[PDB]
């Protein structure tokens, strides 16, 4: 899968290890191994969320299968809750995108997964 | 909803107010309350358009509904518009992705819209 | 056409042309003028995959049609070779998503394709 979080929060905010954090979580939640899992974090961003540019993310989370009601609801309360304890985020100033990806659309190592 | 737009337009050129300004003109347009818009706005990026470097934007929004063929074209005029106005950059030289996501699919405050 | 680049790469390693290039070859690779080629290429992420910091990209190609499973192999050998050749990270340390763009859903110069 590909997890990716952008938000205004500054660099020198996000924590040591916070992408591994991230990958091993992710792994934990989804259930894919973490040699699969890419994460990327954009801080410092010029965003604002309800008008406001109070701390916020904007965050996608693409996946082969495992996106659903169900998981999408877990995914967004750990998801939320790790931007919430490490970048210091509330949970209602973030947006999750979630993306079941058809594995003929994911390119990987000079070919598809399909 | 979620408006972002990428750009090579330099930070400098973005005039202050853009984000209260998008949030405010999608809040209308979009119909949905101003608390529910998110804009990101990225200058100074690497971009090409036709593979020239002058200013262009790389533009996404996404909403759960209000999305469709006829909105987008309104859309679109608004958004060309105001980039051309604030941005200078040319509606020739912005792409917008339109996205209409399913409530499942957007994580929002420790769950999702479903 | 919209290819977009994700890449912890530094700035420095990004060679002089490399947008141009990728417009050329995307342009032959879609059979789309170039002139509807837009390209963006955001180096110095802080990104991750498999939990390991060494060079990697995550990247998207949007496109309304001339996209599928064999397009999509085809397109993952080209833009892996090219990423290999000229940021120098490794096939297997690249995702590239693809998005079949409905004519609807994507907005220039004040329109939509459709
Ligand atoms: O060639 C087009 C195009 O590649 C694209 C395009 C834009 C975004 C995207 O994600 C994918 C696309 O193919 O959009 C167009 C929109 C128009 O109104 C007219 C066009 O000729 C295009
Ligand atoms: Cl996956
Ligand atoms: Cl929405
Ligand atoms: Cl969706
Ligand atoms: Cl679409």
């Amino acid at each position: 899968p590909m997890f990716i979080v952008n938000t205004n929060v500054p660099r020198a905010s996000v924590p040591d290890g916070f992408l591994s954090e991230l990958t091993q979580q992710l792994a934990q939640a989804t259930g894919k191994p973490p040699q699969y899992i890419a994460v990327h974090v954009v801080p410092d961003q010029l965003m604002a969320f309800g008008g406001s540019s109070e701390p916020c993310a904007l965050c996608s989370l693409h996946s082969i299968g495992k996106i659903g009601g169900a998981q999408n609801r877990s995914y967004s309360k750990l998801l939320c809750g790790l931007l919430a304890e490490r970048l210091r985020i509330s949970p209602d100033r973030v947006y999750i995108n979630y993306y079941d990806m058809n594995a003929a659309n994911v390119g990987w190592n000079n070919s598809t997964f399909a």
